[PDB]
């Protein structure tokens, strides 16, 4: 049945909740990004309001085919009443389209949930520095003092010149770059940017990067892949064989193929700088894991808790084992006894 932390007290509404069925009581489904376990459930056959941003509305209508009679799109970081309810949507700062959004209860309770979010100290300007917050419904993903990871402007940076010094060497080498889902775009991009060249992609790929208004993307994608020397593939299809393979389609156009997996974490993180990671190699054919998150590290979740000082947090992620409950329950008093609130 749906879990109470996907439900919003004095309200009809539910967050990221499409999976159960008809929600009893629900008069109005939010949907916080386009990521594959928050919309799990919708389809054409969707018939009930569902609120989100400009771009995951785009990408209910083309990828999903729900049809546009249900879908509401919002403006973000403007004052809208949903169903007699104030809500604002901001930036979380996660994949295209993604949002936190803001409840004013009618008794005076205000609520954030942040759906998935890479908390930031920009955030401290927005419009949540104008009231306080009552309650946080909080993305919880890297909840744990382990989670260290450089800045994304670090990690492109790395892979900017790790990319130009290899094809500068090496003019007939391929750069392939894996994708499971929207975000990470940075990645491939600024990649393609570099070298003087169009990323290469399949139909639907390309298709899902059209919704999301990526300024001048028609001058930096294409289906063409003969054209291209930075691919895109499935992320399944980033290991040797895979690569190998893709290789032998190209025709004897390249030689050698240096490959990127942004992961989320990987425990090298706890050792080893991005200024010292290496790939895997086998032949003509290296692999790069490179930390590039759009979820908080612990440091930046810690410190945006401690600005906002909420009266109570709600965790939406790792919630399914007693340990990790109790393990998060302990850093969020930490964090209040250290600030004061
Ligand atoms: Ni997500």
């Amino acid at each position: 049945t749906c879990p109470f932390y996907k439900k919003i007290p004095g309200t009809g509404f539910t967050v990221d909740a499409f999976q159960y069925g008809v929600v009893e009581g629900c008069t109005a489904y939010f949907l916080t990004h386009f990521h594959s376990d928050h919309y799990a459930g919708l389809s054409k056959h969707f018939t009930f309001p569902v609120y989100c941003s400009e771009i995951t509305g785009n990408l209910l209508k083309n990828k999903l085919h729900v049809q546009e009679q249900y879908i509401h799109p919002l403006p973000l970081d403007t004052e809208c009443i949903v169903n007699g309810v104030k809500v604002v949507l901001l930036d979380a700062n996660h994949c295209p389209g993604a949002v936190m959004i803001l409840f004013y209860l009618p008794n005076g309770t205000v609520i954030l949930h942040t759906g998935d979010f890479r908390a930031d100290p920009s955030m401290e300007r927005s419009l949540l520095a104008d009231q306080k917050v009552h309650m946080l419904y909080l993305d919880t993903t890297y909840c744990s003092p382990e989670y260290t990871f450089p800045s994304q402007q670090e990690v492109i940076r790395f892979a900017i010149n790790t990319a130009f010094e290899a094809v500068t060497l090496n003019p007939h080498a391929l750069v392939v770059c894996g994708t499971y889902s929207i975000g990470k775009e940075k990645v491939f991009l600024a990649i393609a940017d570099v070298l003087g060249s169009k990323v290469g992609m399949s139909q639907e790929k390309y298709k899902t990067l059209q919704c999301l208004n990526i300024p001048e993307i028609n001058s930096l994608i294409t289906t063409d892949m003969c054209s291209s020397l930075v691919h895109l593939l499935p992320m399944m299809q980033i290991n040797f064989k895979g690569l190998q393979s893709h290789l032998k389609k190209c025709g004897g156009k390249y030689n050698q193929i240096l490959a990127f997996r942004p992961t989320g974490w990987t425990h090298s993180n706890k050792f080893t700088r991005i200024a010292d990671v290496i790939p895997q190699t086998k032949g003509n054919i290296s692999i790069y894991g490179i930390p590039y998150s759009e979820h908080s590290s612990y440091l930046e979740m810690k410190r945006f808790v401690q600005w906002l000082k909420p009266q109570k947090i709600i965790p939406t992620v790792n919630v399914g084992t007693w340990k990790s409950r109790s393990t998060m329950e302990k850093y969020f008093r930490e964090w209040k006894l250290e600030a004061g609130y």
